[PDB]
């Protein structure tokens, strides 16, 4: 038993991982096959970063000026290409250490894995949710641009996101491995603020079932409520609507445990009615949501 | 910026997981070199464990018994030991993927990464604490024992826990890689009752300055204290004593935010005396206290 934010193992995402330098910027890229992946802004001075024109200043870069370099050994760079926000480098040597591997987009509510990375080295792995506002609450300090985000299953890797920036209210954001960024951000430094963050109710759902099937059960009450009059009290705590495909998806959670998803939405309500009250639940004195349903049956199942 | 509980990356020691079976029992085991370290209780079946004398259970045991498999492909056991409460298994090959590595006992307070395995495959990594009481809150199920924790300094991984069981309150117990226990638990399942868990003052501290340096300052107030007031408060909340070791401990963050570790003391006396208010820091509602000043300073600078 026990329940904690567990990254996947990131083994296969360090044998990836490369350092990419254009002039004076050095960032991270990602190595798969023979192609390096990294944010475009790569080639952007910090002046031309206020409103870069990416297509004028692709133009004065060749293929000798993206440095690759992957441990202490340089990749030979024998083509460059835009698409979208990320630069890809086509390099003449296959990543021998390429693992199986997939590009995915990612719907808000969903997690991943970040492998934070500086000159093309990792520095450490944690557990990511994309917030409903599109953005992302990383650790992510200066040259981490080019970390990415993953899924794993089994064997084959699925890259989700790619970091790119970090707004001024804190925030992160980036884009999936296709360059298009996840909300409205532009790789540009100015105003960009964030939508409103609201919480992932069937997140915080699933880590309520995650909570009993561990234990802790203090919050279960005598209560049900329907989809709709839970929805109301949702709206007014910044919770997203709950959907019959929320239900649907918190059948096995609510199979296993007995409870059934609309009793589990009345505990959610009197929790968000009146509080904590001082208690925790899974060792935490707020309403989680960064456990999807489907890493919540992993975790307590035990997948590899 | 950004602060998030960080994990090391695991592969490092994704690459020296493999599975131990010995008769009806499969474990995970860790392959350095040309030896396996397990725990002792694989040769137990589960009548054995409410009283097991491991000198007379291993008797019955050959290098035959014990199945090492890494990935798809078996171990030769050439030799087996009992040290403490580890078995060291030794095969005729060393593992190629061996890092540099060596064996730490950690102290109460320090953090580790745990790799979570299951047949010798990695599932999940996260970050714990070996807490005051000697036990982690760590996330295994059945056939998680043999996972191990550790902590990596750039490319040296110092293995510092091998996960042995779960007590009946569902905390954990395990060993250094010599075998022997963190704590006064024993590798029988009997009543072994944790003690106080108490707070890691030190820990909490230097998550308040990693809030500080980034961006959540509200907590700071117009108070300073004394390491003997703030002690009379802190064995009252169950929180561990502040000693002048962690207020040098704590040096490079007190000089980086400006802020005197007496002054952050009186900032924590206050929270604990009157709660944080339906508030949160670094998106936490309660005192984190799984991130040591050395991982503060580690993530705000970027070590990889
Ligand atoms: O935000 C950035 N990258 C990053 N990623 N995660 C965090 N940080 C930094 C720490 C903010 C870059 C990309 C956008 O253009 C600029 C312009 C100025 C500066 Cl200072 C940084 C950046
Ligand atoms: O606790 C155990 N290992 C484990 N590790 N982390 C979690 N869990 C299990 C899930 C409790 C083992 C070792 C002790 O002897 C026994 C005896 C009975 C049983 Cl059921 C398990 C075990």
């Amino acid at each position: 038993s026990g329940f904690r934010k567990m990254a996947f193992p990131s083994g296969k995402v360090e044998g990836c991982m490369v350092q990419v330098t254009c002039g004076t910027t050095t960032l991270n890229g990602l190595w798969l096959d023979d192609v390096v992946y990294c944010p475009r802004h790569v080639i952007c001075t910090s002046e031309d970063m206020l409103n870069p024109n990416y297509e004028d200043l692709l133009i004065r870069k060749s293929n000798h000026n993206f440095l690759v370099q992957a441990g202490n050994v340089q990749l030979r760079v024998i083509g460059h290409s835009m698409q979208n926000c990320v630069l890809k480098l086509k390099v003449d040597t296959a990543n021998p250490k390429t693992p199986k591997y997939k590009f995915v987009r990612i719907q808000p509510g969903q997690t991943f894995s970040v492998l934070a990375c500086y000159n093309g080295s990792p520095s450490g792995v944690y557990q990511c949710a994309m917030r409903p506002n599109f953005t992302i609450k990383g650790s992510f300090l200066n040259g981490s641009c080019g970390s990415v985000g993953f899924n794993i299953d089994y064997d084959c890797v699925s890259f989700c996101y790619m970091h790119h920036m970090e707004l001024p209210t804190g925030v992160h954001a980036g884009t999936d491995l296709e360059g298009n960024f996840y909300g409205p951000f532009v790789d540009r430094q100015t105003a960009q603020a964030a939508g409103t963050d609201t919480t992932i109710t069937v997140n915080v759902l699933a880590w309520l079932y995650a909570a009993v099937i561990n234990g802790d059960r203090w919050f279960l009450n005598r209560f049900t409520t329907t989809l709709n009059d839970f929805n109301l009290v949702a709206m007014k705590y910044n919770y997203e609507p709950l959907t019959q495909d929320h239900v649907d998806i918190l059948g096995p959670l609510s199979a296993q445990t007995g409870i059934a998803v609309l009793d589990m939405c009345a505990s959610l309500k009197e929790l968000l009615q009146n509080g904590m009250n001082g208690r925790t639940i899974l060792g935490s004195a707020l309403l989680e949501d960064e456990f999807t349903p489907f890493d919540v049956v992993r975790q307590c199942s035990g997948v590899t």
